[PDB]
């Protein structure tokens, strides 16, 4: 199969989430086909396609932080390529790498963040915490191992030089999936976005690369309201069990964690406002084709102001009161 899979496949409003879950690993392999990645650096297939299905077992199943998220933000990669050019930004290896960094971003997320790590004092924060970003420095670290499990070395053929290359790249992306590292790099994006992108600054390259990785993981606001409504559930059904389980270890979780503090429109809102829309203003001053992105989710930002209003409970719940 070719991108026979759907008509609006390349398209922006395409919604990957609609796709089986038993259909993505074969479109995980249509893209690379598209992109011509697979015959650029001569992928053996079917060591790739063992990858493919490392990755795609290394999820569990949390509500947000499982596969078909993975799947969704190496979809909107992909799209990047097509509806943008890059190419004319970015050293197609490093494309490549945004790429295959985005299938592993995630790996293992067992649905709960950096600071619970460390609060619960799991393996992951004992080996990690002192350096920062601990399920993303797991994430990477789970890629590796996949990497060299045997028959799914996609990078075996790689001069020494350009695997090299492989893991740096796939370990700073990874890495950029942080937020809070966005957060720290953003007025250096920032910079990026008055002086202009110079081709031939290789901080810029790297600078790029974390914007866009960003904005793959953060590429279901981009959608219609459906999706983004349904994965706002999934997210805080994540977070709130998080919250759950840091009562009971005796903590107070963040607002956002706490399932009797959370209020989901005020929450959606500011990151929609400040997070995920800047992020896609930067992309947009990047890149004029990126423009529909950011009305997509200024329009998703709206729309939870205009349904706010309905987390007040106005009547009755039910018709009972009992819940006092
Ligand atoms: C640093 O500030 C925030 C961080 C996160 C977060 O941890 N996220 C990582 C897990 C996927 C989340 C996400 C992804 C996609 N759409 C999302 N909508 C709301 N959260 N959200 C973001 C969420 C926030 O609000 C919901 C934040 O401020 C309001
Ligand atoms: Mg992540
Ligand atoms: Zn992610």
């Amino acid at each position: 199969q070719p991108v026979a899979i759907d008509s609006n496949f390349a398209s922006f409003t395409y919604t990957p989430r609609s796709l089986p879950e038993d259909d993505t690993s074969m479109a995980i392999l249509s893209m690379l086909q598209d992109m011509n990645f697979i015959n650029n650096y001569k992928i053996d297939c079917p060591t790739l396609a063992r990858f493919c299905l490392m990755v795609k077992k290394g999820y569990r199943d949390p509500p947000y932080h499982n596969w078909m998220h993975a799947f969704s933000v190496s979809h909107f990669c992909y799209l990047l390529y097509k509806n943008l050019e890059l190419t004319n930004y970015l050293e197609d290896i490093e494309i490549f790498a945004l790429f295959i960094s985005c299938m592993c971003h995630d790996l293992d997320h067992r649905g709960t963040n950096n600071s619970f790590q460390v609060a619960s004092k799991s393996v992951l924060a004992a080996l990690y915490s002192s350096e920062g970003s601990v399920m993303e420095r797991h994430h990477f670290a789970q890629a590796i191992a996949i990497l060299n499990t045997h028959g799914c070395n996609i990078f075996d053929h790689f001069s020494r030089k350009d695997y090299q290359r492989m893991l740096d790249l796939m370990r700073d992306i990874i890495l950029a999936t942080d937020l809070a590292h966005h957060l720290r790099i953003f007025k250096d994006l920032q910079k990026m976005a008055e002086v202009g992108y110079d081709r031939n600054n290789k901080q810029h390259h790297r600078l790029l690369l974390c914007l866009l990785m960003t904005s793959c993981d953060l590429s279901d606001q981009t959608k219609g309201w459906k999706t983004t409504r349904k994965i706002a559930e999934l997210i805080y059904k994540e977070f709130f069990s998080q919250g759950d389980l840091e009562k009971a270890m005796g903590n107070r979780p963040m607002e956002m964690m706490d399932r009797e503090k959370a209020y989901i429109p005020e929450l959606q809102i500011s990151f929609m406002e400040h997070i995920a829309m800047p992020i896609y203003k930067l992309l947009q001053d990047l890149f004029p084709k990126a423009a529909e992105l950011y009305e997509r989710v200024a329009s998703n930002r709206e729309h939870w102001t205009k349904v706010s209003h309905k987390f007040t409970i106005r009547g009755l719940p039910n018709n009972s009161l009992d819940f006092l």
